[PDB]
């Protein structure tokens, strides 16, 4: 059992801190946003993460988990200091809060600290974190040493508590000098309870660990863009992208996962990380061709639903009504960041249509961000409504558009719907239904990468 | 037990036919190259495929496997006719020619199986050709089926008998559903544990084959770009591989950066898919990038070498370990070694190449490659022993990671080369092992 | 989308019915217990299964899931009829299964596919087939059917996850023409579970029936195997946990279910192991390994008392023991065959006072332990249940751990130090690292490790 | 790079020594059998291990691998001393291990790390420690050492692959100062095996010693487990192979080592399972599951004869049986504890003639069966060996398959039909699919499945 400090209280820090406490460590979770800290200390949780509330509560009442804004108390407490603060897009990749945390650790250090970069940060960030802390130690005459370590984060939004407790792997990057080898043993000790069956931890140098995180997200992004290009080609060949998915996923060298063509990828991670890796690379004088292509295919894909709609109803959608099913960038979250629904709704509104959107969870967040998106077009927002019931969105719709494959959308009341829409047309950005089931249900179906039914 | 005909006697047809026989079918293997057929009938095997000779022999002597050039007897024999001929962007002549013959001499209901890798919609052309030759005859029904091939060169017999999956594409009309049942019957012995077979429409089966090879190609090019980025960040591409392969969504396989991909399949298929797409008015951005990264990567060894010894390599000698496009084959098609050796030769160097298996094939293709430069060829030799290549070398270059190169006699070598320098296009050795062995190591995507 | 009927509303039927609905099927869930039906139709859930309430609710409001006691309506509804009723030892009581089978035969319209989901002895599907064919003969029936075996692989307390993301789905069918028809229907029904890897596994019905037993029997064998080695480790002075990692790292053996402790319990392993032994004796064969496995477990359930008696004496009058964990495993409230019951009885019989704690099974335990010990009112007066783990430790001579619920993994050893009489812990689950206990000043008695 | 000595030149020592050299260590391989040493120094290899010859050659010519009978030179050379000598019979014979230990103590210079590689009984490392500390007392020795357990997990005939790409490496060390020093040395030694996943697993020495036996005992249990269920399947009319797929698909159970058949043999499982049972009775505990496991195997080795006698009668005089497979498993020539030996004995004793075939073990089988049957010269005259699988079938009343060598998987059933007396096959390894046999006109008797006629 060790004393750990986590700096930052978002998905990464909140989950990491709570869960490391849950295995018997004494965790101090620090943040500067006093309201966030106040809310946590009053039994609330600022993020939609199944499991997280009960774990936080359990460990607070047990004396293992504390929330505060006391910077000095935080650095005093932990021998291991996790940097888990955010990294906002710039112009790409804003290191200010990370370096600020690093500075404070250097400013008030007593003895040997292990400083862990948990937040997703660009290769070499750990050297800047080391330079910042070594300096604040020079302004103090410090014969106290430290090592910076890379321990990236692999949590999926809305599945973060499971992903943390039952990880595929744990990546640790350490220097092989003497401080580094000391920090390494401490990480070994810290993560022991995760290595009791298969050995889940994976050791490397810090620059490799930093890199790994980006490459991992970049490959997952490539897989998706890959299938999306092929899906648009399938429409031309008359093939079925879903048959092809089973077809190539059955080769264990490729695997079955993340090959789901649709209306593109969004969220707080892929687009940021892909972009950041492309920039870093251009800055080192290298042009990532494949990743550049991957990023371009996605920007295009986010426009595919509008294209299909415009191709079917015309350039001018004045007088049309579209039901939108699903707003969040993926199911089981309320995160609207980079969500395909936002680009879709904008295009449609701009061409004169009325939109009735439904999402089991993201209604509020969507209303907020889409209002900001469209600030310069008040008159568009007047043609956008949110409804409380999936079927209600369909009232007088020329078509229903599915953009996030939430479970409730998989088995709808097609008869109740038949009584509501103007025409039984569905555009499907996630391939939820089997075309010929749609055909027999009398529905004009427009999937992505498969043949439709159109009757 | 059914009677099958296989048309074509290269890797795909030879292995397919022999192996389908070995499970009790009566296989007629047809080809027009009489010499090939003569060789097979005299116990020889025109391809380097472990296992294949014994399987062919076993089944010939058992009366289940026959080789001939008799077109009509072939068509007469098989109720299922596999088209397994070659496809030299994307030349359909031999496939259509086989299709015609089947139409020309058909008796009853045939199931025609496109096994050879062919572009989406090829099965409709094969259907049109055969229906026509049936109209010149007042004709009996048939269905064209897609059943792609997933054999790795040099491991083809294993890959056929214990497949990951079997892909079958059929129409859902009544001929098509009849062909389907026949395929079900034919492949029954492969479905006795897990159900290995996967049914779909024919255009999707055709597509699957290309997408699969294109995804594999992407994974490689992907890691190669990252490898060249690692060199700049000072990261270790191999650590990264472990780092991202441990995510089961990504997987551990085909993430080996190096000097690029080669051979008779990836380059052809990736190019073919790009063309077909442009022809349908779509530009595959990712795949084009993937193809461009590989053309570049095959030049990476030369670049590192020129960066270290200069633009003019006159008076240098390089040892080349590995010629074949990958280990455990003798196939020199699209092999990185060919681009490397050309570049080096063109800048004045002497080359001594070694490969456990491909020496003859390499000598042949490299002579053709460099026909216009006789004087280059005079500076190229092949040797019989890996260490001999090293005699007076300024450096040793590893381009194919055959097993014997994994544990070399670094002392014997030390007695032979001019300077202990190794460029490594496959990342065989651990850098610090090389450092302690006194060796100047240039890996791909790692610190040296 | 098909119309399915599920007969029985316990773990197997409730979860199976709700979850098959959730993928778009129209499910009629039938049971005779009107109170159970009434509770379900009023938004309640008679079992502790995470996920299950929301899935039931979701699908009721969507018109895909219905609960009733109307036998005839149930048979009329489903073309596929799941028998998921219970099978109470005896050894192995088929009455409710046969009774369900009869009703199906009694009111059948057209071709039915009858699916034995409940765990039933090899050849049960022939008895189900005989029962239904007869009721059809009392009716002059030119309607056909096939009986199918589709065993269940749900873990209590993880049943909803286990159903939706299964290792494999086992289907056993005849290869006559009715059977091959039922097979296609099962293929159709289970399609959505085969979209990545092919999860479904076809075989004959007797082999399917058998598989279920052999699967539980092999898991039981692994545990009893490690338990015997654990008691051997105490003699060699080795560490059973080191050995577990030692042999678990061979992929032929694997890492799971090798956790020695105070034995196995619950509503499945003991029943199924016993059943398979009986069936075998009835077929003139003595399963030696399984018999040994069963005997090792009966012994292991006494190990905690033995260790305790060896330390404090044959007469425990004047001693007090804290009991942490009552349920047969963590994350359930099921007290069936729970080691804690044999432990608590032994200890009470020798004069001790017991204070037991469990985060979930308090009520269930109080109920079953009262029945266990009905002949011994005076024993029960020496048994209390407490609401807070630490409270159990008040004046305890030792703390005994019998179910490794997560909250027990990181306890307040100082708070405890202020409460117990002596810092002694007997550990039936190996929760703690011995030398951590040593430095914490604690006299630790694990199973199969040095203390 | 370290200097290592390996004591003993059998599978364990030969492979270990050669392969540790192959990663750059300087290996001295010691043995007392001068002929064995002579054969190795002349490019020969006393064991059937694919890959081994080339590795040995490679490393000899490179100056990293040496074979000798010079005891003192051996002790002088290695700072790490692997005990890899044999452990024969009585249960579990420690004499050669203790003798090696003594020599190490007799001639030690500085700090040695002594590694018990050979499979030895729990607490053997204390006896090795006692023996060496004593020989140091007869010499007045400051010099310290630590005994370490590093068990072996090689499969016979696959030993080179299994060594170089291991599932895990098990190391047991004391946690005193000598022990922690030996631990670091082992960490250093095995580093090149930990560059991807960390393959090495540290524990105390008694647990390491135990691990080795439990691992074999669990593998043995799985097999006997399936064999009992196989015999129960015959009664229920179920298919044991369907059950295998049925329970293998549960990742908690896994797919491996669930092949019912005519039992387990070889130089390891029976020895180790027996040893574990004895040690246990000696510590006053009766291993019930293991005892049953051992009992089920002894019985299974008799199943083929039982099925044959049930079919043709108590008296097999005038019958002839083809035997396909002799080695205890495929890809080896090891006849130890092979099921074929118990089968052939039974059959011969009832008057039958036997024609046996094996692609590799013919010589070794002739030798051991002759010794098994020394007291029955007349039996051996009714036993022949043949060079071609099909020749065994000449006039056979039946063909019996006991080792599932690959060549048996696709036989010339027509060629055979022209040779045997009746088309009858008893299959102790379940090679063929029953209904394929049925259509081929063959009376098939598999283990734990329904047959034909
Ligand atoms: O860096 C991070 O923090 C995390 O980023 C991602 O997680 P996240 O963005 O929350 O969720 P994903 O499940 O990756 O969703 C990505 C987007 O791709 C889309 N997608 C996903 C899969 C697919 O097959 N097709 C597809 O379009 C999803 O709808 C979603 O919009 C990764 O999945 C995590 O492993 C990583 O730790
Ligand atoms: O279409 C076909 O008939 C076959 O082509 C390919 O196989 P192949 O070209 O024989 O050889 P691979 O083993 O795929 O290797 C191709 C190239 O990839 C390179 N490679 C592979 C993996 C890797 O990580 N890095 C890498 O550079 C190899 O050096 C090699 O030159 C596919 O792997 C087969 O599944 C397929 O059936
Ligand atoms: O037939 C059934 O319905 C189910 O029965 C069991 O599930 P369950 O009864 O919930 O309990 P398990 O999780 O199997 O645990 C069995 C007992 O063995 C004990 N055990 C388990 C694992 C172990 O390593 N050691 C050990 O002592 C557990 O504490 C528990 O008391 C099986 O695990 C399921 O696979 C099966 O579907
Ligand atoms: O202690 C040792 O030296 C070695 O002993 C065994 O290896 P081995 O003796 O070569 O034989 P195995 O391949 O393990 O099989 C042994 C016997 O079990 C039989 N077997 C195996 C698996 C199965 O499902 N059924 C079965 O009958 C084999 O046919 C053979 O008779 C162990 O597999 C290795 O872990 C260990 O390193």
């Amino acid at each position: 059992s060790m004393n750990l400090t986590i700096i930052g209280s978002g998905k990464v820090g909140l989950v990491t801190g709570a869960c490391l406490a849950d295995i018997g460590h004494d965790v101090f979770c620090l943040d500067v946003d006093q309201a966030k800290i106040d809310i946590l200390n009053n039994g609330g949780v600022p993020i939609h993460e199944p499991g997280l509330k009960e774990v936080i509560a359990r460990n607070r009442s047990a004396g293992r988990l504390r929330f505060s804004t006391d910077i000095e108390a935080a650095v005093a407490h932990g021998d291991v200091q996790f940097i888990a603060v955010g990294t906002p897009p710039d112009e790409s990749a804003d290191l200010q809060y990370v370096l600020a945390a690093a500075r404070n650790i250097g400013r008030y250090m007593t003895g040997f600290k292990v400083i862990v970069d948990k937040s997703t940060v660009p290769v070499g960030t750990a050297e800047r974190v080391r330079a910042a802390v070594a300096e604040e130690l020079a302004k103090r005459g410090g014969d106290q040493m430290f090592s910076v370590v890379s321990n990236p984060e692999f949590l999926k939004e809305g599945a973060a508590v499971d992903d943390f407790t039952r990880p595929d792997r744990i990546v640790i990057g350490c220097d092989d000098d003497v401080p580094g080898e000391r920090a390494r043993e401490l990480m070994k000790k810290l993560y022991a309870p995760f290595n009791r069956n298969h050995e889940r931890t994976l050791y490397m140098d810090v620059r490799s660990a930093e890199f790994t995180k980006y490459a991992a997200n970049a490959m997952l992004a490539t897989r998706i863009s890959f299938m999306n290009e092929l899906a648009n080609l399938a429409d031309r060949f008359g093939a079925d992208i879903e048959a092809v998915r089973r077809g190539i996923g059955s080769d264990p060298r490729i695997g079955y996962h993340f090959l789901y063509a649709g209306c593109g990828y969004g969220g707080s991670c892929f687009p940021k990380d892909v972009e950041a890796l492309i920039r870093t690379a251009d800055e080192h004088g290298q042009s990532l061709q494949i990743l550049k292509a991957v990023s371009s295919v996605n920007a295009t894909q986010k426009r595919v639903l509008a294209d299909k709609i415009v191709a079917r109803f015309g350039e001018d959608l004045t007088g049309r009504t579209f039901a939108i099913w699903g707003l969040a960038f993926k199911p089981n979250t309320d995160d609207m960041r980079e969500a395909p629904s936002r680009e879709l709704i904008a295009e449609l509104l701009s061409r004169g249509a009325r939109i009735a959107a439904y999402d089991p969870v993201a209604q509020e967040e969507a209303r907020r961000v889409i209002a900001l998106d469209l600030a310069d077009h008040p008159s568009w927002l007047e043609r956008l409504s949110f409804v409380d019931d999936e079927a209600q969105a369909a009232r007088d719709a020329d078509a229903l558009v599915i953009v996030t494959e939430w479970k409730i959308f998989k088995s709808p009341d097609f008869v109740a719907l038949g009584r509501l829409w103007k025409t039984p047309v569905i555009f499907d950005g996630r391939n939820l239904y089997e075309p010929e089931t749609m055909s027999e249900q009398g529905i004009e179906y427009h999937p992505i990468g498969r043949p439709g039914s159109r009757q």
